[PDB]
């Protein structure tokens, strides 16, 4: 191999020379500011500059070259790049960099910026980084921005920069069977208000903007509109619509395909290659979806779906290269179309079981057997789902261990054993709630309305202590009628609005039996919802965790086991 | 910061290639009449002299074409191919010039990789060579190490023919230290004369002043009668002066008389108990006992050789893992002044107690857990004294372990539990040798003379073998108490056969004692006792050799009596 | 017409003849030192061949091929197998010569 320490010497003292300026013998000119430097480095490091100088045109002599349409901060950190190494890359100067380094070709530097800004793409600059991969060619940011702009956008549609687009990337972007909305009248009105933004430079891309979407809102309201907004006496344009909704008939789209269903994680894997696995339970399709594995068998994971309907997985320990396991910090997101788990920003402490909880656009982790174990061995820390990053929140009060969290009224409500604390995300404080009368471990708690519900504790039991938050109080309600001398294990969750419970329940000398019961509120009764037959769910195990959710069976795949 | 990843590595790249694309190039070197283009930039960072050559004001400064002179094209383009990609690769035979070339263009990286390669190849005969090229280009490590060399072996050969074309100072330094490896003092004498014979009247002067070097235990001999023959005519102040260095200038002993010849042992009981083994040596006639330094410190069961000209070796050997007995096969060789252990070329196996053999100046490394299980686990790797380098020999016969390893009559003799085999340098080859009626092991065996002596083994089996008669025969028992087991160890003492055994019975203390052996007596003659005031305990893995060493440069081992 | 009795335990290539009713040797099979090969003989093609793989200490296998002739006694270099397509088989492994069809039978995935 090449000498490493020559290599790094040379380098080094070829960045001292460029410093001293001894050896610079062409000067960069750009808006007046002078950029001594060599040709060896600019032909090494860009391509533009190698067919500049190693071309025989008048700048090949020439000691002098005006380079214009650059900018002069870019153009320094590309030099200092390409003398020593160094890229650094902030928020706000990737933009420029580049377009620079589509201007000098430096597949090295277009690179470093293309990975940054496969990091970097977010919610509030889907639309930009879109429209940046469609000025400048780049086929993964532009899937990338496809993907996350046709989902987020779908889901929020009221960019300012949306308006702003080319005639192909709407038509890609309207077109494109990607699209993540509950109905398919909000890309009906978003298409109207985007012509609706010009009045005759739209009037050519209105026949074809009406040619992607089904022709099911192309014969309702919003024709008349759009002649009320036609240019006075056109009628190439009227009697053209009027007779052109024949073809394309109506298709439904794949974002109408979102249903309540159940997740779960770490159920019992079928083949024994892998420890864990994790799937899905339909409870209207009564079948059993498979999910993707969780990112290197992350196991003793926690999940979050988020109002958006955004699912997350934060902390876990994987085996480390017999009883051999490392916790690591590492975060993912779950890719709703895709089937794989994207990774995302990690934590800065490591956790065991963390309870992931979402709160005004943050993701809250607390507790979770930290690595630290100091006086302040309960820190929990929040997550920005703006910015990707995590901040710091103000430490539990107590240390608890296996806690369950959840929120309400937009407040974090984390219970233990006996107490309860409720965190003020406006103040960052911790204020003392009721105490439950029974010490019970070992459960999950479903946030249902303005009501906390923890259901089972200890194997569990069907014990049910119902808290109110107006109130500020911890009542019991019923026990659930359970077959005698057999361990239920209780999973509390919200679906259909209303609180059901996901109960498996194993006799002696029996196998474990599926049934979900719906509990009436006002009635204070558990009632029979829905059987689960064991012809289509096997056994999951007991670490496993389930989560509301909605998923689409379209992208997903059925599980292949035998009943 | 110095980012030693993907940029690093993509521009050292893109640089080899535009070298080799003759891009972006303005100074090309022009070396009797072959031209090198090449960049500024590369000649500056990596030369001193380049650095200069572009950047002080002149007019090579700006001058494309430039004449360099006395320099090799190829060293050159091997310099500008090490500037432009890191990689040396130097031979053996172009290291002079490449050196030279590299001090004047003032190239500091490949010069110190020049002075190393030249330091770690001072083997046999490039020593005064190499001494002479450190002498015109000043290099006080190469200097230093040569003229150790130097002292060590050309006061064995003294006939160099570079010797002869030696400049005065460095020979006056040569003569006058007192690291002199010579056992009398006319061979020295012999050799200034020698040195002052091929070239007279050129350098009367310093012929004078090597007589006075000689001074006069040396002065007094022959030297006036050789001259007289030998002056040239109309000389009167030459007698003068010559006759002038007869009383003073501080007649003083050198230091290459004392080559006592001496034992020298390894793995002995250490006394800090912070050290686990120690080398000692032991003086049969000063009635002393000296230690060694440790050559790894911390590596043991390693094997030792003597060559004929008293060289110290040590081979393979196992040192612990030091996790928070892994074998190495590192080779390492005695300094007999420095004190010292100079690594040598590493071994191919990693053995264990490896038996290394000399014989017509090689070492030959015979068995000895070559590493561990092997297809033909019968295998024999030999080394080259003069070469340096390991050369693959006809392999064992038969696989053998705890065995033992002689040279006799310049040929190779291995001794096991009841077989021999004798391997033929000459055409490297195994015949087979008479078969000992005792099937004994853990021993070892002396080549004293033209007979083999097998002593010990399970004892005090006295088992001698002659080449010439190739019989085996039983001689007598050596006299030990009983109840005991003897550690014998037979080895040459002052051209006479002698054992060193030490006795161990049950809550006693062991006894150290060497008795003297007559070949035609069969018997063991009590010749000394060592003392236990002066020597202590040993161990049970300790090995013996014959050697000769300084007793100033070594240092005795404290313990109390 | 011969019978071919490789390994032992090795390297042993003992000979058979049915009508020379006879056991010789012919040479040793080129393998490193330190290893312990798997021999597989069976024929190829019409000629005689070998499958051996090497075991060495701290060491990866490696799988090869060689042509053997019957009055050369030696062991040609006809082609290694090249561990980009094949991996790692195991000791208890058996081989046998056999036809069998490229579009019924399924290409083994496996990374390089």
């Amino acid at each position: 191999q090449i000498n490493t320490e020559y290599a790094v010497s040379l380098l080094e003292q070829l960045k001292l020379f460029y410093e001293q300026q001894l050896f610079t013998d062409i000067v960069l000119i750009v808006e007046g500011t002078e950029f001594p430097c060599h040709k060896m480095v600019l032909a090494t490091c860009s391509s533009y500059f190698r067919a500049m100088f190693m071309s025989g045109l008048s700048e090949s002599k020439q000691t002098h070259v005006h380079l214009r349409n650059v900018d002069a901060a870019t153009l320094q950190i590309i030099i200092t790049y390409a003398y020593t190494g160094n890229l650094a890359m902030n928020d706000s100067t990737v933009e420029q960099l580049y377009e620079t380094a589509c201007f000098l070709q430096v597949e090295d530097v277009l690179q470093r910026c293309r990975e940054y800004l496969i990091k970097k793409i977010n919610a509030e600059n889907c639309v930009r980084l879109l429209s940046f991969a469609d000025l400048f060619s780049c086929e993964e940011l532009k899937q990338s921005a496809k993907r996350m702009v046709e989902h987020k956008f779908t889901a929020v549609y009221h960019q300012d920069a949306f308006m702003q687009l080319s005639h192909d990337l709407l038509i890609d972007i309207l077109s494109s069977d990607n699209l993540n909305v509950e109905k398919e009248e909000t890309v009906r009105e978003a298409a109207m208000l985007w012509l609706e933004y010009n009045t005759e430079s739209r009037s050519q891309y209105l026949s074809s903007v009406l040619s992607q979407i089904r022709i099911d809102a192309l014969s309702e309201v919003t024709q008349r509109a759009w002649f009320q907004g036609l240019p006075p006496n056109d009628k190439s344009v009227v009697v053209q619509g009027l007779y052109k909704s024949m073809p394309k008939f109506f298709k439904p789209r794949l974002g109408m395909t979102k249903e309540e269903m159940m997740i779960f994680i770490e159920a019992s894997s079928e083949n024994p290659c892998s420890l864990y696995s994790s799937v899905c339970y339909s409870p209207q399709a009564e079948k059993v979806y498979k999910l993707c594995s969780p990112p290197a068998d992350l196991h003793k994971v926690g999940t979050v779906v988020t109002p958006d309907n955004d699912i997350y997985i934060a902390g876990g320990q994987v085996p480390l290269k017999q009883t051999a396991f490392r916790t690591v910090n590492c975060f993912y997101w779950f890719d709703a179309q895709q089937n794989t788990w994207f990774p995302k920003t990690p934590m800065l402490f490591v956790r065991i079981k963390p309870s992931l909880v979402c709160c005004e656009g943050y993701i809250y982790a607390i507790g979770g057997d930290s690595v630290g174990g100091e006086l302040n061995r309960r820190t929990v820390e929040r997550y920005d789902t703006e910015k990707d990053e995590w901040t710091m929140v103000s430490p539990l009060p107590c240390a608890w261990q296996w806690s369950a969290a959840v929120v309400v009224h937009d407040c974090i409500y984390v219970m233990t054993l006996n107490l309860m604390y409720c965190y003020f995300p406006r103040s960052d404080s911790w204020v003392e709630m009721a105490m439950r009368q029974t010490s019970r471990s070992f459960a999950s708690a479903a946030a249902f309305g303005d009501k906390i519900f923890y259901i089972g504790g200890l194997g569990s039991s069907v014990t049910v202590e119902i808290y109110d938050v107006n109130k500020n109080e911890w009542k019991m309600a019923a026990n659930i009628p359970a077959k005698r001398y057999s361990d239920p294990c209780v999973r509390a969750v919200v679906i259909s609005n209303s609180l059901c419970v996901f109960m498996r329940e194993t006799h002696l000398n029996e196998r474990a039996k599926y049934v979900t019961y719906q509990y009436d509120l006002e009635l204070d009764r558990w009632s029979l919802r829905q059987h689960i037959s064991e012809r289509v769910l096997w056994d999951l195990g007991r670490d496993f965790r389930c989560t509301v959710g909605k998923l689409y069976p379209s992208c997903l795949e059925e599980s292949p086991w035998k009943p």
